[PDB]
């Protein structure tokens, strides 16, 4: 038969010290019914004291773990015993600290002891659900970054099963995938409403023992939650060799069928699934190769000559790092040149390095500025072998380590090299220069020697050829660190490969590196100097001097502090500088569009996408914007949206908007500092028919204003090239925020469907901007490098990034590709229409 499991019923899998093992589904939830040993299965410690390695995985993050045992259940010795089916003396402890003699108080010594699932047959393996769930971090993981999600409260003690759940949901956590599995807090008191007093365990003897769950003591280093014979949850030290397994796992019902039973306590329903198919059930990664080869081509290579400040143990002292251009739609001169390395990548793992890359810069190219610059960034990835993975400890090529606040540094002091940090602008990026860049700037000096004048004063070029740095981990550890730095030389950003935020964090970085942008979290009063020097933060509360006041009552532009009472104070609550989730603000979307424009020599204009939005003079002129408090940016915000009229909202317009005043507004940045520009503004109403509607007297509805947008003559103080840094800038220099207001006639004749139409146009009669612009399709485009014959070139791994539906992209291409010539361009000139369509550079050789 195939039974149906209820809550209560008892079945017989699996043997353990030669007597089959009685389980009970204790509760049925998402992932499947979950199944717990009726009697704790054996006394054992969930995690022994540190004794073989104490500088890789749980036991290196807190040194306490020496004296008590790791609360980390991913690497515990109970995750590794529970679900091995391995041999004896072969289980695989994953933490690499065994549950040796002395180790484990008392008797204890279960290492050489066979796994959990050792006597079991596969097929009765099969029967457990592989789950991943989430499993509550401590605090030496949660500031490392080991995290899986969002989440930042510790979990409440409470003993009492009642309240022990609290916070559990909100708690840090990280999932984690296996069939055997000790009972979480949340999952002991499901046992406990479903079937009354069995959350409390019997052992064989029948009395009353305590019993180990895989919750652990947020705030503890080492303690882990356990329930107790009494009934309370509690903590203990996880060492000892007291407590009791009671081991769960979720049942695979559908394939499950059982031979005999009927799930009775007496008559346990005893069954496994044989047509399961699974790989045999490994927990324990895979085994790489000591010396492994290139994933990846070393066809077109980059050789740096390290000496001892360096890398002082020898390991780096003349790497080969392979080079992959993702993006070169035009020469280094006219791009801009991003670098992006990899830490934690061995050899064998390069290729994962190279998607890694592609897929975090496409994600940050979605953002905007970035967007309207995607064509311009020559994006580069530099394969940087590490002898190990970042999680396994190892010498890594950059020594990247994390510190006790989750920020992630190359260290000088780990293996002794005082000019680690010094490695891109000093090593890397002078050969880089020299021999990819287009522009071929021999090196002018020696790292390995010493500077006569300025130790950091000869290596000030590389960041003019190289616009960013950027360091990939390959870790899903969640970290974060921007350097930034000039007149030391430092110009790089470390973020993480498959972290729940990699994208995220990684357009954040680059809006520090490149885009100059601060955080917007950080608290702290901005003094006058330090004022002028920030971009995107300010301390002045008066609306009429702050450095946005153009721009105050744009898009979601209200002035308003970061944090309660904090005298730091941002243009919107919402940016991506505070918060990963949220999107570029609009003082950060100008800013960095003058910083990029400052580095490539196109562009001529900023215009933001312009919003029509009713005039009810509400948010109109300075004194609304003297509330500077969190609250008053989401009031601001509802009543933007209740009375926007462009975008997703163009359909909001209605029959009853006559004798209504409607404003037209964006903000224009003339990006030259020589000529001014006079700009257009066109608003008329729409009719669903497309033509222009009218008053009674036929008058058209229409309203024509022209802006004359001043020159940029603080353009050689913000962010030119060759810059140390932002000491001080004028915001407003350059910028009009440009407001044409129409009252829509009392007597206008307006139906249904019409919708307001606005045309930003030039002098020429170009439509900069227009009422689809906001909502308008972005068509992905994917470059690829080729040869004559058809042949992909190698070292090129082309990337997609989104163009405006029906672009024609008109960038001239880059003569050469490493020593190939180019022939010719397919794709070029041509309306962009489909996704995934390809434009072909075809080079020779
Ligand atoms: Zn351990
Ligand atoms: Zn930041
Ligand atoms: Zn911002």
């Amino acid at each position: 038969s195939k039974p149906d499991i209820k809550v209560g019923d008892y079945v017989k899998m699996g043997v353990y010290n030669n007597a089959s093992i009685l389980w009970r589904c204790v509760s049925i939830d998402n992932n499947g019914p979950l199944m717990l040993a009726d009697k704790i299965v054996d006394t054992l410690a969930y995690d022994a004291k540190t004794n073989d390695n104490s500088n890789s995985k749980s036991h290196s993050r807190s040194y306490k773990r020496d004296d008590y045992g790791s609360n980390y259940w991913k690497d515990s010795n109970m995750r590794s015993w529970l679900n091995s089916t391995a041999a004896e003396g072969k289980v695989d402890w994953l933490c690499g600290n065994p549950p040796k003699d002395g180790y484990v108080s008392g008797v204890g010594a279960y290492n050489e002891k066979a796994g959990f699932l050792n006597a079991f047959s596969k097929s009765e393996i099969a029967a457990m659900k592989t789950v991943t769930q989430r499993s509550l971090v401590s605090h030496p993981e949660y500031n490392k970054g080991i995290v899986d999600g969002d989440a930042n409260s510790d979990l409440l003690y409470y003993t009492d099963i009642s309240e022990a759940v609290a916070n559990y949901d909100s708690s840090y956590f990280e999932t984690t995938t296996e069939k055997v599995f000790l009972l979480d807090v949340k999952q002991a008191n499901a046992v406990w409403k479903n079937l009354k007093g069995y959350y409390v365990a019997y052992n064989n003897d029948g009395m009353a023992w305590p019993y180990w769950l895989r919750t652990p003591v947020t705030d503890c280093n080492h303690d882990m939650r356990y329930i107790s014979s009494s009934g309370q949850v509690g903590r203990y030290a996880p060492w000892y060799s007291d407590l009791g397994v009671r081991p769960a796992f979720y049942l695979d019902s559908e394939y499950f069928v059982t031979t005999s039973g009927s799930g009775s306590q007496s008559s346990p329903y005893i069954g496994s699934a044989p047509n399961k198919q699974e790989d045999d059930y490994t927990i324990s990664e895979p085994a790489e190769d000591a010396n492994p080869d290139w994933n990846v081509s070393t066809e077109q290579s980059i050789q740096l000559t390290l000496g001892p400040w360096y890398s002082n143990d020898g390991k780096y002292s003349n790497p080969t790092i392979p080079v992959y251009t993702i993006q070169k739609t035009r020469s280094d001169t006219e791009n801009m040149v991003v670098v992006v390395c990899g830490e934690g990548y061995t050899k064998s793992q390069q290729g994962k390095f190279i998607n890694d890359v592609k897929r975090l810069w496409q994600d940050a190219m979605k953002y905007e500025p970035y967007r309207s610059y995607a064509d311009r960034f020559n994006v580069y990835a530099l394969c940087t072998a590490s002898e190990s993975t970042f999680d396994n400890g190892g010498s890594t090529f950059f020594d990247v380590i994390v510190d006790k606040y989750n920020s992630p540094v190359i260290s000088n002091n780990l293996h002794g090299s005082q000019w680690k940090n010094h490695i891109f602008e000093r090593c890397i990026g002078p050969e880089f220069i020299e021999k990819i860049h287009d522009a071929h700037i021999k090196k002018k000096c020696d790292p390995n020697t010493i500077p006569s004048g300025s130790e950091y004063e000869p290596y000030y070029y590389v960041h003019d050829y190289i616009a960013q740095f950027a360091m990939v981990v390959n870790t899903k550890s969640d970290f974060g660190g921007a350097y930034n730095n000039r007149e030391y030389g430092f110009h790089y950003f470390i973020s993480p490969s498959d972290s729940y935020r990699a994208s995220k964090t990684f357009a954040h970085a680059f809006g520090h590196g490149l885009l100059g942008l601060g955080d917007e979290y950080s608290n702290g009063y901005l003094l006058d100097d330090k004022e002028l020097k920030s971009l995107n933060l300010s301390s002045v509360e008066d609306p009429e001097k702050i450095k946005w006041r153009q721009l105050l009552g744009f898009r979601n532009t209200y002035t308003c502090r970061n944090a309660y009472g904090s005298k730091m104070l941002v243009s919107s609550y919402e940016c991506i500088m505070r918060d990963t989730n949220y999107q570029f603000c609009e003082v950060c979307r100008l800013q960095g569009f003058k910083r990029m424009s400052q580095l490539v020599k196109d562009v001529d204009l900023y215009v933001a996408t312009p919003e029509v939005k009713e005039y009810t003079g509400a948010y109109s002129k300075p004194s609304d914007f003297t509330d500077l408090e969190t609250s008053s940016y989401y009031n601001y915000t509802y009543n933007r949206n209740d009375r926007l009229l462009s975008g997703n909202s163009k359909s909001r317009f209605n029959t009853n908007m006559n004798g209504k005043k409607i404003e037209l507004r964006t903000v224009i940045q003339n990006i030259s500092d020589k000529n001014a520009r006079q700009l257009k503004f066109k608003m008329w109403i729409k009719h669903s028919d497309g033509s222009v509607a009218t008053d009674s007297s036929g008058n058209p509805l229409q309203t024509v204003q022209t802006f004359d947008i001043p020159v940029w003559n603080d353009k050689a103080n913000f962010w030119p090239l060759g810059a140390l840094d932002h000491i001080k800038s004028d915001f407003n220099s350059g910028l009009k925020s440009c407001s044409l207001i129409y009252q829509i006639p009392s007597d206008a004749q307006l139906k249904s469907g019409d919708t307001v139409a606005f045309q930003v146009l030039d002098e020429n009669g170009n439509v900069l901007a227009d009422d689809n612009t906001e909502t308008q399709r972005y068509t992905t485009v994917s470059i690829q490098y080729k040869f004559e014959d058809g042949s992909e070139i190698p070292n090129t791994a082309g990337g997609t990034f989104t163009v405006p539906y029906g672009t024609k992209l008109d960038l001239t291409p880059a003569k050469t590709l490493y020593d190939y010539e180019f022939i010719k361009v397919d794709g070029l000139n041509k309306p962009i229409v489909s996704d995934g369509t390809v434009v072909t550079y075809y080079y020779k050789n």
